[PDB]
């Protein structure tokens, strides 16, 4: 829950990166906790995207260990361009480990199963964060936004170390220090597929941000739902690679995992093809 | 007007970037022509600070040969702090080499006295520019800005290999290709100033965009007062480095003068503090 390792060149179809526990490779799907202190719901997120970059990256459930890896499609590697007035992604993008968004299980209010992946975090504080960071933050809301079918949920969050953190308990409060940023928020998912020519996106509750406690139970749901899944009590994982080094009961607890890394890459950054740099209206 | 000479790392006190023509050092400010083809309007722009970007380089007009430096404030580096929904600068921004704002005059426009500095320039295209680029660029149009009660003329210019180049004539086409940025300009240039509990800044006509002949009618102004300048004949050079080494007719001009830069030494950029990642709102 510590420090990472970066296998490969960013930038670049080689690149991982793993979450170290003092100095040990473990999962960021399964062996960082949900809660750092749970009495108080200060969790652990996983971020994968910093802010005001474009590389689409993402926790893989496919890979032992799960590393933080760039999306491709069809060999090529996957970037969000810029939509005016927006610069890449517009929050450090991040997950809650030890969540899953169980697609065999269905949400009413949101007529709509789940995505297959860790629960969804937006962390809007003010330092930009970096791929592979474990945080602590503390939930403040919860958006729902409608990909075919499953709701994807997004919860808003902030790193508790935050000059602001104090000041901020729940989703009305991010409008008072964040003035547009949940507006924002609500452009940017709509739109950000659109260069990709992809169509609009839709939210449900028509953009509404639920509050804390809503974000809390969803947030408690998809934890449950990872804990029969890490079990092997799950319906269906397929793809899912569950290794983990840290829950030595669970069926697929497997130490050397860990010790099957490669070290860590000695290569600089590769370049960005300069076409990422195209803002689009 | 041809390469770069880097003395010293990014972000840090040391920097500095030359301005070479054939490996040699020449004046930033008096050695690149503002034409690169006047028949056609083509400038030439000096890039001092990429988009998405947040420390303050400027053309240093006090330094001979005129390189591009870091500003300070009390000593310590100035970066432009991020105003939501915007990171850093919006444009590439830059100047047009050969122009000054004449401090000394009141400008009937404004009504207020040049900000001694040369004309400033938006480069809107798509491709992000780098520190010590000459590139060129056609004029699109121009805004009367007030800074800190300064006339502080921004033209809204295009990189001439840019894809849309060929469409974008006029300040009508940027409303046309880029909807939305000339507001997003409007209201930058208003507000990066209030992190610094400087006040809003204000324009002239309302914020109105004037098209490209008005653009080239001020452009021309600026670079009146700039020949006056470099004859030594102005009433007050408010102590310019007035050093060139292609302007022979000039009684500062000395070809040696780039003898004695130092060779370049490039460093790794230095690191950013982290506040300048915050976002204001
Ligand atoms: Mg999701
Ligand atoms: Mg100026």
């Amino acid at each position: 829950t510590y420090t990472t390792r970066q296998i490969g060149a960013k930038n670049t179809l080689e690149y991982k990166v793993y979450i170290e526990k003092d100095g040990k490779p473990v999962s960021a799907f399964h062996d960082i906790p949900l809660y750092a202190d749970k009495e108080n719901n200060i969790f652990n997120m996983v971020v994968e995207i910093p802010r005001w970059t474009n590389a689409k990256l993402e926790i893989t459930k496919e890979e032992t260990l799960n590393p933080i890896i760039q999306d491709t499609k069809k060999g090529k590697l996957r970037f969000v361009r810029n939509c005016f007035p927006h610069h890449g992604y517009i929050h450090n993008y991040g997950a809650f480990p030890q969540t899953w968004e169980d697609p065999n299980v269905s949400h009413p209010e949101t007529k709509a199963v789940g995505d297959n992946d860790p629960i969804d975090v937006l962390e809007i504080g003010e330092t930009i964060a970096y791929t592979g960071q474990v945080k602590q933050v503390k939930a403040l809301g919860i958006m729902a936004l409608l990909d075919e079918g499953e709701t994807d949920w997004k919860v808003i969050a902030i790193d508790i170390n935050d000059p602001l953190a104090p000041k901020l308990n729940d989703i009305e409060d991010v409008e008072k220090y964040f003035p547009g940023l949940l507006r924002a928020t609500n452009e940017w998912f709509r739109i950000y597929k659109i260069p990709d020519g992809k169509p609009e996106n839709q939210f449900a509750f028509s953009g509404e941000a639920k509050n804390k406690k809503y974000a809390l139970d969803i947030i408690k749901e998809t934890h449950d739902s990872w804990k029969q899944l890490i079990a092997g009590k799950s319906s269906d994982s397929k793809g899912i690679d569950l290794t983990n080094v840290t829950l030595p009961d669970t069926p697929t607890y497997s130490k050397a995992a860990s010790d099957a890394i490669p070290p860590a890459s000695l290569k600089a950054d590769a370049p960005i093809d300069k076409s990422i740099d195209k803002w689009f209206f």
